C-alpha cells in the first residue's frame, strides 16, 4: 500500500546519490589528470592557463548562483554534465595551446554548473540531519577518491597508451552517466546572495573553507619541484605521492560523521580540530629530509581537509534551513567561490613565491594563516540553540 511507495522513494533516493558521486569521481579525475600533460605540449602561462579555468569558475559562481535557486536541479546538473562531457571531446584532440585553453576554461564552466548543483542536490533529499551528514560524506569521499588516487592510475594508462583513446572513453562514461540520470531522474522564490556576504557566519563558513583549500592550492605545483631539489625523488613515488593519502581521509569522514550523529554541538569544535592539523601538517613540511615523514605529513593535512569539509558543509545546509529560504544554490556557490579563490591563487603565485623568498617560508606562513584563522571559529557556539 505505502511501503511500496516508501521503497521506490528510497530506490530513487540512492540511485541519485550513486549516480551524483560517480559524477563527481569523473569530474576530479577530469581534474587531476589533465594537469602532467599540458606541459608536455608547450610546442607562467601554464599559471595562466590554470588559474583562467579557476578565475572563469570564479566569475560564473555569483551569476549562476540565480540559476540554481530560480530554477530546479536536474537541469544545470545535466548542462554541467554536457559542457564537462564537452570539454572532454575537446581535450580528445586538443592540439594548439588555445585549444588547451579553451578546453580548460570550459571544464570551469562545467565545474560551475555540475559540482555545485551536484552537492545542493545531495543536500536536498536529506533535510535531517544524521542522513544528510552522512550523505555529505559519501560525496566528499568520492570526491577525495578521484583527486587523490585518480591521477596515478590515469598516469599510469597514459604511459603506454597516448591521449586519443583513453579520454574518448572516460568522456562516453561521463555521457553514460548522464543519461542515466536522464532515464531514472525523468524532468518556490528563493533567497539571494548579494545579501549573503553581509549574513556573518555563512562567510566564516567561506573563509573557513578557502583557508581550509589553501594548501593543496599552494602545494601541488609546488612540491614536485621540490622533490628534486632535496628529496631522492624516485620516479614510482614522486607520481604516485598522492596515493597513500586517501586512507586517512575516509578516516576522518568516518569520525566527522559519526562525531555529528552521536553529539550536535561538536562539529564546529573538530572542525577548529580540523584546521589545527591542517596547520600542524603545514608546519611539519620544512622539518621532512626522507620521503615517508613528508607522506605522513600530507596524509595528516588529507585528514584534516577532511574533518573540515564535512563538519562544515551539513553546518552551512544547517544555517540556510534555520535563516533563510530552504534552497541550495547560491549559497553553495559560495563554497565553490571559496574553492575558486584558493585554486585561483595557487598555480601563479605559489612558484614565484618559491622561486623568490623560499619554501620554508611559504610552509611556515600557510601554517601560520592556518592556525591563526583557527581563532575564527570561537563564534560558533551559538548555532545548535537554533
Ligand atoms: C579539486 C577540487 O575540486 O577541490 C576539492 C577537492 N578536495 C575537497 C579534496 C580538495
Amino acid at each position: 500500500a505505502e511501503e511500496e511507495k516508501r521503497k521506490a522513494e528510497e530506490e530513487k533516493r540512492k540511485l541519485v546519490l550513486v549516480i551524483v558521486c560517480v559524477a563527481l569521481l569523473l569530474d576530479n579525475m577530469l581534474y587531476m589528470v589533465i594537469v602532467p600533460i599540458v606541459p608536455d605540449y608547450i610546442a607562467v602561462k601554464i599559471g595562466v592557463l590554470f588559474a583562467s579555468k579557476a578565475i572563469l569558475q570564479l566569475l560564473v559562481n555569483p551569476l549562476s548562483g540565480p540559476f540554481i535557486d530560480r530554477m530546479s536541479y536536474d537541469v544545470p546538473l545535466l548542462i554541467g554534465l554536457g559542457v564537462m562531457f564537452a570539454s572532454t571531446v575537446l581535450f580528445a584532440f586538443a592540439e594548439d595551446y588555445a585549444t588547451l585553453f579553451a578546453a580548460r576554461s570550459l571544464q570551469g564552466l562545467g565545474s560551475a554548473f555540475a559540482d555545485t548543483s551536484g552537492i545542493a542536490m545531495i543536500a536536498d533529499k536529506y533535510p535531517e540531519e544524521p542522513e544528510r551528514s552522512r550523505a555529505l560524506g559519501v560525496a566528499l569521499a568520492f570526491i577525495s577518491f578521484g583527486s587523490l588516487v585518480a591521477p596515478p592510475f590515469g598516469g599510469i594508462l597514459y604511459e603506454f597508451a597516448g591521449k586519443r583513446v583513453p579520454f574518448l572513453v572516460l568522456a562516453a562514461v561521463s555521457l553514460f552517466d548522464a543519461l542515466l540520470l536522464l532515464a531514472v531522474a525523468k524532468p518556490p522564490v528563493g533567497t539571494p546572495i548579494h545579501r549573503l556576504m553581509l549574513d556573518p557566519y555563512i562567510a566564516v563558513v567561506a573563509g573557513a573553507l578557502t583557508t581550509c583549500n589553501i594548501p593543496l592550492a599552494f602545494l601541488e605545483p609546488t612540491i614536485a619541484t621540490w622533490m628534486k631539489h632535496t628529496m631522492a625523488a624516485s620516479e614510482w613515488e614522486m607520481g604516485m605521492a598522492w596515493l597513500p593519502a586517501f586512507v586517512p581521509h575516509v578516516l576522518g569522514v568516518y569520525l566527522t560523521v559519526r562525531l555529528a550523529a552521536r553529539y550536535p554541538h561538536l562539529q564546529w569544535l573538530y572542525g577548529a580540530l580540523g584546521l589545527a592539523v591542517i596547520g600542524a601538517s603545514s608546519c611539519i613540511v620544512p622539518a621532512c629530509r626522507s620521503f615517508a615523514p613528508l607522506v605522513v605529513s600530507l596524509c595528516g593535512l588529507c585528514f584534516g581537509i577532511a574533518l573540515v569539509d564535512t563538519a562544515l558543509l551539513p553546518t552551512l545546509a544547517f544555517l540556510v534551513d534555520v535563516r533563510h529560504v530552504s534552497v541550495y544554490g547560491s549559497v553553495y556557490a559560495i563554497a565553490d567561490i571559496s574553492y575558486s579563490v584558493a585554486y585561483a591563487l595557487g598555480p601563479i603565485v605559489a612558484g614565484h613565491i618559491v622561486h623568490s623568498l623560499g619554501f620554508e617560508q611559504l610552509s611556515l606562513g600557510m601554517g601560520l594563516a592556518n592556525l591563526l584563522y583557527a581563532p575564527v571559529l570561537l563564534l560558533l557556539r551559538n548555532v545548535g540553540l537554533l
